């Protein structure tokens, strides 16, 4: 399992623009297009990150690339981050998976603002961590997908997914 397969897993993959959790216009795998209750605005958003007039629509491999756009930056975002290195730093090879899995949900800004978890997961107080992450809007917005996301950095395995 790596960190793709996961994000696939969480996300799913759809070809025609859709609402997210939070009715927000997405396309392929998590892509947030635009938070505009314009499905015009998310199409035209749509049309500039492909290149091409998409009519709110686009392929597999086009999802994909958009999807590798964001794991990059998702990856990129933590190693800038003053708050997010170190932690990232810190992790073994699964946990550093589900922070960058957290950061493609919720944006470096959103996870950096997990102060008191961060610093848990740092000292590898894994239970007190999970405990911590669970007293959230995000995992009572998302629970299952938090869930998972919490039970890997709970055991620093796959086992959440290997269900799935």
């Amino acid at each position: 399992m790596n960190i793709f397969e996961m994000l696939r897993i969480d996300e799913g993959l759809r070809l025609k623009i859709y609402k997210d959790t939070e009715g927000y216009y997405t396309i392929g795998i998590g892509h947030l297009l635009t938070k505009s209750p314009s499905l015009n605005a998310a199409k035209s958003e749509l049309d500039k990150a492909i290149g091409r007039n998409c009519n709110g629509v686009i392929t597999k491999d086009e999802a994909e690339k958009l999807f590798n756009q964001d794991v990059d930056a998702a990856v990129r975002g933590i190693l800038r981050n003053a708050k997010l290195k170190p932690v990232y730093d810190s992790l073994d090879a699964v946990r550093r998976c589900v922070l960058i899995n957290m950061v493609f949900q919720m944006g470096e800004t959103g996870v950096a603002g997990f102060t008191n978890s961060l610093r848990m997961l740092q000292q590898k107080r894994w239970d007190e961590a999970a405990v911590n992450l669970a007293k959230s809007r995000w995992y009572n917005q998302t629970p299952n997908r938090a869930k998972r996301v919490i039970t890997s950095f709970r055991t620093g395995t796959w086992d959440a997914y290997k269900n799935l």
